[PDB]
């Protein structure tokens, strides 16, 4: 069977800026032997305001958000679609499909979340909004010496689980921990985590120092996790990253067997 | 080309229920010499529960509804869709799209106004909320001798012209007076019409005593009026009736040049 996609994005108007990406996913496809349809959907479509212009595009992207079997909100640059973005994230999490979050997608997952459970319909990131009263998204760079200001978070990073129950970390073989590729700059407001700490969304990787927040899983939910980090550059034909292809495995609803089975 | 019509109701599940309301459309299509696409939608399936339950419905029908080049809200029977019937003439009405309303969408159409121009968002039909702030739509059964109760307005009735300036007048060819069949029991509440008299809402048609409402033109719109007689009846491949072949004009956009041309 064709298992989609909908990846939901800016740049997601269809280039080639995801291919990498949905190379890694054919890597998962490959494995699972599935085939694989890659839908584009201009999360801008997912807004209000196209609904205003062109409802036709409007209800078709729904329409085919709905239709697809995972998700993929991965990071990005821009203010744009952000709400048709969150919009998207906070579907996938009611509808409890399957969603994977990567860098700025985990980012606004952790503010919807922090909107639509704990009320903070405020909470903001400060990459976009610098007056907000919740600052959920902060800027967190390193401060190398020999740097004027700080510097992007980039490099393969090693990443430490802060716990034995993570799904992603049964992924990756019960490993104490992980190196990844990095590229990001903003971070999880420890002001904020803490008091997600009570709550079901479960932050799972840390960096060595402890401090910035890699992996989140978010509990009760079929599958629902963000990373910071950027799996699919390391992510081969044969041994494909794990996020994508437990994606997949959601998506297709076999991860429960999988993981029964032996993973 | 195919001009397609948003069919939207009840009953609208296919069935033949409407054989002679397309049939009638086919006279006009034939008229005009284009083709007809029948769109069935079901008017539950542009409400929020929809969308609730089955999103990709949701949107396809309004998707559906969008790439329709008018749209039909005939009379019908039950509560069940009332919104998004409502909706979809709302819609209508904003996106200036052509709006042909019988009976029971002529009524809904009122409230719609009342609703979203008066402000009177609690106006509704006491055929189904007897508790109503603004009853628009109520109950006007026709009283003769010999009858116990009322009895529903039925029959080939004469309707008059409120004005000469009304497109449909011309459409009829400029007549004092038609008659047409009638099917129909809740009329329009006086107390209100008269606060739709300097609205821009107009009624142009009206029984022989000169209460009960039959035709109603919406100003300052490309094509919305409602009727509550059923001229789907009358209507012969030779002799179309007119709001179907004027609806199936703007459906085109051609009744300008039409009514120009010579009508």
């Amino acid at each position: 069977e064709t298992c989609s996609i909908a990846l939901v994005g800016k740049y997601t108007k269809f280039s080639d800026s995801y291919a990498s990406v949905i190379k890694a996913l054919e890597h998962s496809a490959l494995a699972i032997n599935h085939k694989l349809e890659i839908k584009y959907i201009d999360s801008a479509d997912l807004e209000p305001i196209t609904s205003q212009e062109e409802p036709v595009r409007y209800h078709e992207a729904w329409q085919k958000l709905c239709s697809a079997h995972g998700v993929l909100v991965p990071g990005g640059f821009g203010v744009r679609g952000t709400e048709g973005k969150i919009q998207a994230i906070a579907w996938a999490r009611n509808q409890k499909k399957p969603f994977l979050g990567v860098c700025l997608g985990m980012q606004l997952a952790v503010v919807e979340f922090s909107r639509n459970v704990l009320g903070w319909q405020d909470a903001n990131s400060t990459e976009f909004d610098p007056t907000t009263s919740h600052p959920v998204v902060v800027d967190m760079p390193e401060h190398n010496p020999g740097q004027m200001g700080g510097t992007m978070r980039l490099g393969k990073r090693r990443t430490l689980f802060q716990t034995k129950n993570s799904v992603m970390r049964k992924l990756y073989g019960d490993a104490d921990y992980l190196e990844e590729r990095h590229r990001h700059r903003f971070e999880v407001n420890p002001v904020w985590k803490k008091c997600l700490e009570e709550q079901g969304l479960k932050f799972v990787g840390q960096d060595v120092e402890g401090e910035r927040m890699e992996i989140v899983e978010l509990e009760d939910h079929p599958f629902f996790v963000g990373v910071q980090y950027h799996p699919e550059f390391l992510s081969r034909p044969i041994k494909p990253s794990p996020p994508y292809f437990g994606l997949l495995l959601a998506s297709v609803g076999r991860l429960s067997h999988y993981l029964q089975k032996g993973c």
